[PDB]
């Protein structure tokens, strides 16, 4: 968790200058109040899902007919120590990753482990994300003016340790942006703390 | 979690017609403030438990002479935007094995 | 009644190995004693305030 | 003296392989520099106001 430094400040302003309403916003917060959490790409947990539920789930990517809704949740917690009343800001996007879609059936070929081919959702990781004195910690409408639409893309992966032998498999997942040039290994989110 | 329709409301006021004090604590609660958990029976985690652990927890099951406590623990999470000031009620049962 | 009308749960250890080796993927499955329908759900009943 | 009267910790590696592969379950054991019983406890001292 990074605050912003004034250059980061002047670099966000310079990216927003041509939107007045974004600029109106980030006007509002000090550069002590922007922190980039750099979220690293791995996942910090080995993916434990059974086997059958491996298997549950590979068949509804396949051959579900309702749609498997893709959940990406934040959560912030507080220092209660330095004030307010609310430990943890906490908020949900969720894709709705229709049957027979691209991303469905390339996130399906991944749990094969036939392919180096990555996954790329689009719309899935809100960049600035207000975190407000109560539990909503909603998407900057205001620097996202599209909502779902200037959501970046993530392009997903199954990393998969095997040990060359057996079926003991080491599965966990990695997230980049469709977009990462510089430190792919870290997804910044930006989060404008009231 | 899915909130009591007013069929299942009505399903659960049948079951317990013939408990008066059951009825009389149905009536308290609306179907919107009676939900189902609906808890997945596969357990959402592996059993991580150490060779040494599980090897422990074996000779406590088979040769144990002290009850091993089964805890069985729930902990509900609630909105507070929705308002009151306690986001987690929990409780807990312990049956001695 | 209190602990006299809980429910018995029926317990079982599910233990993918991949017939092979010791490398094995073990979790508990747990089931109400008296399932008919939906074995795999255990409806907990929550009066909120 | 603050860090200097803090406990030295003996840390291990706990590998169960079970002879075979690379199946590593793995877990990190600690216990206090100067157990003399129970070293699988760490007594915290917690004064609760």
């Amino acid at each position: 968790i990074i605050p912003f430094t004034a250059q980061a400040y002047e670099e966000l302003s310079r990216q927003f200058d041509p939107q007045p309403l974004a600029m109106q916003f980030i006007s509002q917060y000090s550069p002590e109040d922007i922190v980039t959490a750099q979220i690293e790409g791995s996942s910090g947990a080995l993916w434990r899902i059974s086997p059958p539920s491996r298997a549950q789930m590979k068949r509804e990517l396949y051959n579900g007919t309702a749609d498997i809704t893709l959940r990406f949740t934040w959560n912030f917690q507080r220092d209660l120590a330095k004030g307010g009343t609310v430990e943890y800001a906490n908020e949900k996007h969720m894709l709705a990753l229709a049957p027979n879609s691209t991303a469905r059936r390339q996130l399906a070929s991944l749990l094969e482990g036939t392919s180096d081919q990555s996954v790329v959702i689009p719309n899935l990781f809100p960049k600035y994300i207000r975190a407000p004195n109560g539990p909503e910690a909603n998407p900057v409408k205001q620097l996202q003016p599209n909502e779902e639409a200037d959501y970046l893309g993530v392009r997903i992966q199954l990393r998969r340790e095997q040990g060359a032998g057996a079926t003991g498999f080491l599965e966990w997942w990695v997230i980049e942006l469709q977009e990462c040039r510089t430190d792919c290994n870290l997804l910044p989110m930006v989060i404008f703390s009231d």
